[PDB]
């Protein structure tokens, strides 16, 4: 169970954590391995046809060793990935967006402006 | 524009607008109004399909005279309505859900424990 908030501001992924921490929650995660949110969560996001962030990145192991921000391994063969996606260079500082394009993860530089989604596990 | 928080945790209707407020937030409300923001949010109750309370009762008016708490007029004939209602008696206290049997709006007793929908506009 969950309690989860959409927000329309765009922010980097820095901004979009520390956002989600003032309110007393964590960008999406655990969320986002739970066969049920997950569904709901998309289902949002796929009517509003825009880029989200999500709490996943390579910044602590590097190249595609992507982290939720819990610690838990978002596996590189994820069916949570877009097509042919994770991409870009491993030697970048790569953080995990839900991308309109294909309304599924995929793999970008920390510095653009995207909505975010927070969660917090009920409890 | 707006935030969007949803929860699982289930409460009556003066529960439900206590948490929101208490959050800097509104039970939702305008957002239901916009065509985007609503079928947004209509796609995620549908995956869970659950009752969810939504902003509007006739606590003011009383009977068929619905209205969101931000004093807008939730027409007794809106599209927005579960087919074959509104349709309780008129003379009770009467909120309003998003009721599971359609995804849809329908009036019911304020008492039930239902999810939450909470809204914040954005400038
Ligand atoms: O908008 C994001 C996209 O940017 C492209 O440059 C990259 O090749 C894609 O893999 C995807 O990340
Ligand atoms: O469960 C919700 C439903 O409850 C019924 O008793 C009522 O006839 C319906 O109009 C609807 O409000
Ligand atoms: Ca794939
Ligand atoms: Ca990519
Ligand atoms: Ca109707
Ligand atoms: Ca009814
Ligand atoms: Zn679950
Ligand atoms: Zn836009
Ligand atoms: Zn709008
Ligand atoms: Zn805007
Ligand atoms: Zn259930």
């Amino acid at each position: 169970d969950y309690e989860i908030l959409f927000s329309d501001e765009t922010m980097n992924y820095a901004d979009a954590g520390t956002y989600c921490q003032s309110r007393g929650m964590a960008l999406v995660s655990s969320a986002m391995r739970d066969s049920t949110m997950v569904k709901a969560i998309l289902a949002f996001t796929e009517v509003k046809g825009h880029d989200y962030w999500v709490g996943a990145d390579n910044l602590q192991d590097g190249a595609y060793n992507f982290l939720w921000n819990d610690g838990v391994s978002l596996p590189t063969d994820s069916d949570l990935w877009s097509p042919n996606e994770p991409s870009n260079p491993q030697s970048w500082q790569l953080c995990v967006q839900i991308w309109s394009k294909y309304n599924l993860l995929d793999d970008v530089g920390c510095g653009g402006a995207r909505r975010v989604i927070c969660e917090k596990e009920l409890d």
